[PDB]
């Protein structure tokens, strides 16, 4: 590759955690640390998976690196408290089309955060009037100690 | 013919607004941003600059999925009824060698006040500067909630 | 001499720059606005990050950017229409020993003084080096606060650029 080509991500990863943290932020550096992201910098997208990306376990990512990422994140510093993030990713029929990537974030349970963006996703298809392959998500719970944060994400990357 | 285009800055601002209902307020902003046609490439929230010698452009095609630099405001009610506004100026500078300044504004308030809002604020920044103001571009979009809905205006940053 | 480092995804920043700034203004986005002209970074499209130095970067006084560059760069900020409301903001940049990894960037802003915020901020980054066991080297920060007069924003940030 002497000529470096322009191109989107081709590549979505879901991932997932959380921490405590002495601070918000320290807690979703935490959480980030937790969900096997946490040394890159995630810079939000509106959430869309690129036409022909693939899903794929989370690439290793060089220290530091600006990766677009959709997620979603929620902090709580009420003791036991149990909050959750979840990411969708909807899937297109038609490959010439986009995947929809949801977030939802909220004090409730794993389950209930991952119906909640799965259904998201749904939606955001039948909006398009899409027909939907399938959905694939991730979602992740934290019951607040003292004070913590629950994180979901789909990072793209390059393949 | 420059090369490499898309890995430098980008060249072109687009206005683009819009508005939806949603069953969830992520929901109703992804319908916004397809009502105002972006609704399917990744927004990348910037501070709002249009970079010198742009062109304030219709939007292009853009390809699914792209990471647009995007300077966005939006508004999510779920107040039955209530009127949110969603505006987005950009004021361009008479010297081509200064960049314009991008203004997103949001409320509960008319698309006429929105607008006006918007258009003053990419005045003032310009005052603020002290730079000469060839014109003020802009668009609003309001929305009357009927359960929950987003009203949303933005000048995505895109390429020649 | 450009770059969109969001599609230049293999060329990492490799300078970090401490600035912070404050300002009035007749709206919260022209009192942040005015912020980041304060701070020196007025004329640029800041993408925010959520906040590591790649390794190896350097810190370095904030460069001349280009008007309408896109820059990665993490950030605090807070506004307030409180009149006499003492709002600060504040960046810490934790560097390692081993410059193989990362330095951790915290951002914190609130009602306090330039002083707490900076201490606050700068705790926070220790915290990060202490929960991922990393020898630290030192920690560079900088904070700025403003006294409101009828609205005002304090905006601290590190940002990442090119050498």
């Amino acid at each position: 590759p002497l000529h470096a080509y322009f191109k989107l991500p081709n590549t979505v990863s879901l991932v997932a955690g959380s921490s405590e943290g002495e601070t918000p932020l320290n807690a979703f550096d935490g959480a980030l640390l937790n969900a096997g992201i946490g040394n890159v910098n995630l810079i939000r997208i509106s959430a869309i998976m690129p036409p022909e990306a693939e899903i794929v376990p989370l690439p290793k990512l060089p220290m530091g690196a600006l990766v677009p990422t959709a997620y979603g994140y929620i902090i709580s510093d009420v003791p036991g408290e149990t909050i959750s993030a979840a990411i969708s990713v909807a899937i297109p029929k038609d490959k010439s089309l986009c995947g929809l990537i949801m977030e939802y974030e909220g004090k409730c349970s794993k389950k209930e955060a991952e119906k909640t963006v799965r259904e998201m996703a749904k939606i955001g298809f039948e909006m398009r009037g899409w027909e939907l392959d399938r959905i694939e998500s991730i979602a992740v719970e934290h019951t607040v100690e003292k004070l913590g944060c629950a994180f979901a994400a789909a990072a793209l990357w390059y393949k």
